[PDB]
């Protein structure tokens, strides 16, 4: 197997120097285990945090160890378990060609699943994140105003479309005119505001004439600063991500606003709740899968995928992913099936 290992921990934004490409002898499938060969590899913003050694919900990637991530693989070794040579499976083998496994995969067998790569997006972790965060924490009611940034991304597009079918007025936030116009034309968003526009806060306040009832937080920073004075009484904030600060080297200057945010949550009676989808939500995944399969069949969910070819290109893609260079859920094709 070839491999993308972490050469050095990045300073600010990650560079191509922080990664390295290396071959390794990948055999020993053994008895009781299996050898998986990857076809697709997901790239996700959380991986940035895994490059830094700051105290976090998970262990950082060790120097010269494989970079982590969910993959869609095929079995190529006779598993002694209940999986055959050919069964497609959603695994977590990282940025490499081969790995050895023995639970807990998810059979998409195979070897003829319809859209196996969808297991990394709309039917996988990002769609599940959007589903759970919006429905269980945001708890949308008819007439609620829903605002989400990174609106054409893996999680944001799903948040917006689910909110639309749940009776929300959905205000998107994205970077650049093309993404906002795609969010309106194809994803069904009522509005979509360019956060790169100089008068972004004023545009947001203008289209949010009735306030914000749910803010699905994906970005933080300037976007949340513009959102705060528009929050309604009883608003809900599913705290999903804060990508605007993933490359931050220090805290912003100026006076400490922590007590200010706490006073706002108190005065406006707001629920702000962080969540990590990788926690045990096994009791909800079946409901999510049934609902999302139905909504996809009904034509209420458009899933945009950004497929880039070549595992050797996986670093650069990831870097671009952090700057909004992606259009949709970023996936790298590592091998032909
Ligand atoms: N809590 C959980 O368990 C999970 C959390 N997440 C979080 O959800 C968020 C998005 O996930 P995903 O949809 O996969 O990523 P995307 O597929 O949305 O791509 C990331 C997007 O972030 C946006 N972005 C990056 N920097 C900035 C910035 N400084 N200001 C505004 N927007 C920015 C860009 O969209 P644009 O071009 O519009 O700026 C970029 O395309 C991330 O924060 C991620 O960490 C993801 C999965 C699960």
């Amino acid at each position: 197997a070839r491999q993308i290992v972490l050469a050095s921990r990045p300073v600010g934004a990650p560079t191509a120097e922080n990664f390295a490409l290396t071959q390794s002898d990948i055999p020993t499938p053994a008895q009781g285990e299996m050898l998986l060969r990857s076809v697709y590899l997901s790239l996700d913003p959380y991986m940035r945090g895994r490059m830094s050694d700051a105290k976090s919900y998970a262990e950082p990637v060790g120097i010269d160890e494989v970079m982590v991530g969910g993959t869609v693989c095929q079995v190529e070794a006779s598993n002694h378990a209940e999986f055959e040579v050919g069964e497609w499976v959603l695994a977590y083998t990282g940025w490499q060609d081969y790995a050895i496994s023995d639970g807990e995969g998810l059979i998409k067998l195979g070897k003829q699943p319809s859209h196996p790569s969808y297991a990394l997006g709309v039917m996988g972790m990002p769609g599940f994140t959007a589903y759970m965060g919006l429905l269980d924490i945001g708890q949308p009611k008819e007439g609620d105003t829903l605002v989400v940034a990174a609106a054409t991304g893996a999680v944001g597009s799903m948040v917006g479309q689910i909110g639309k079918l749940k009776g929300c007025r959905v205000i998107g936030i994205a970077g650049g005119e093309e993404k906002c116009q795609f969010a309106k034309d194809t994803l069904g968003f009522d509005e979509c505001i360019d956060h790169k526009a100089a008068d972004f806060a004023e545009q947001l306040a203008k289209v949010c004439h009735n306030g914000i009832d749910i803010y699905f937080e994906n970005v933080g920073g300037k976007v949340f600063d513009a959102v705060m004075p528009l929050l309604n009484t009883g608003a809900r904030i599913p705290l999903c991500g804060l990508i605007s600060q993933y490359n931050a080297t220090s805290l912003p200057e100026g006076p400490d606003r922590m007590s200010m945010l706490m006073a706002q949550l108190l005065i406006k009676r707001i629920k702000m709740q962080g969540f990590i989808i990788f926690d045990d939500y096994g009791h909800r995944y079946g409901e999510f899968a049934a609902d999302m399969t139905q909504w996809l069949a009904q034509g209420k969910i458009h899933y945009r995928e950004h497929l880039v070819q070549g595992l050797e290109n996986a670093p650069d893609a990831f870097i671009g992913l952090l700057e909004g260079k992606n259009f949709g859920k970023m996936v790298v094709q590592t091998n032909q099936p």
